[PDB]
Parts: structure tokens; sequence; C-alpha cells
């Protein structure tokens, strides 16, 4: 297992315009396109980032290559984020691929927000950190998904998705 497997198994494959889980306009393997409630909005962003006139459809291949774009994009936002970086740079190869999961999920400002999380992870307080990290509206509201990035970053495995 990897990132990006790990990542096509919690995201799916829609090769149509869907909503998201918050009823977002979205395509591909959880590719955001836009927060606004206009299709017509959603449809200008896809055939942008597609580079031409998509129709509101995409194929494989394109979708691939925006989730590569996207998984990278996550990396480099870490890195970039003084919050981010040094816990990150502080985990095994496992718990890297977890925390980048919650960033391309929530945003890097989403997930630099979990303060009290990020100290215990950066400490090694498994356990501590799994509890802390379940109190909260992430939890509530994708517990399944959350669960399983949650036992990752608990055990350093990649049982949750075996
Ligand atoms: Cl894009
Ligand atoms: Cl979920
Ligand atoms: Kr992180
Ligand atoms: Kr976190």
């Amino acid at each position: 297992m990897n990132i990006f497997e790990m990542l096509r198994i919690d995201e799916g494959l829609r090769l149509k315009i869907y909503k998201d889980t918050e009823g977002y306009y979205t395509i591909g393997i959880g590719h955001l396109l836009t927060k606004s409630p206009s299709l017509n909005a959603a449809k200008s962003e896809l055939d942008k980032a597609i580079g031409r006139n998509t129709n509101g459809v995409i194929t494989k291949d394109e979708a691939e290559k925006l989730f590569n774009q996207d998984v990278d994009a996550a990396v480099r936002g870490i890195l970039r984020n003084a919050k981010l970086k040094p816990v990150y740079d502080s985990l095994d190869a496992v718990r890297r691929a977890a925390a980048i999961n919650m960033v391309f999920q929530m945003g890097e400002t989403g997930v630099a927000g979990f303060t009290n999380s990020l100290r215990m992870l950066q400490q090694k307080r498994w356990d501590e950190a799994a509890v802390n990290l379940a109190k909260s509206r992430w939890y509530n509201q994708t517990p399944n998904r959350a669960k399983r990035v949650i036992t990752t970053f608990r055990t350093g495995t990649w049982d949750a998705y075996k």
C-alpha cells in the first residue's frame, strides 16, 4: 500500500461531476471543483483544470492526472507549512501517508488547526493522539474514513486498509 492506493480507497473514482460529502461539486479522485452552488461554475472550473471543453465528463487518465497533481500539492503544502512540516518530518513513512490523507481531505489550514493532536503526534504519544483526533467535527462527519486514518496514526501499519 501507499498514499495513492490509500486515497483511491477513501475518495473513490467518479468520471462525472458529483457532490462530495459536504454537497460540493467534485470529480475524479476527490478533486474539489468549487464550493459554489452553481453547476455552471463547476463546469467552468472543470474545463479550466483539464484544458478542453469537457461537458462535465472526464476520462480515467484525466482523473489520474488531477490526482497526481493533488497529491503532489498536498505534500508541498505540508512542507511549506511551518506548523506542519516539523511534525511530518518527525513521522515514519506510514504515518506520513496518514498526514497527507488529512491534508488532501481538509486542507493544510484545516489540519494545521489540530494543534493538540499535532504536538501528541510529534511526541509519539499514539493512543493519546488518537483519542484527541476523534474529538472533531471531521470524525463525527466522516467517521469510517476518520477511523481508518486514525488507526493508521495509532499503529503505524496499513491494517485499516486491508
Ligand atoms: Cl487544477
Ligand atoms: Cl467516512
Ligand atoms: Kr503533519
Ligand atoms: Kr493532525
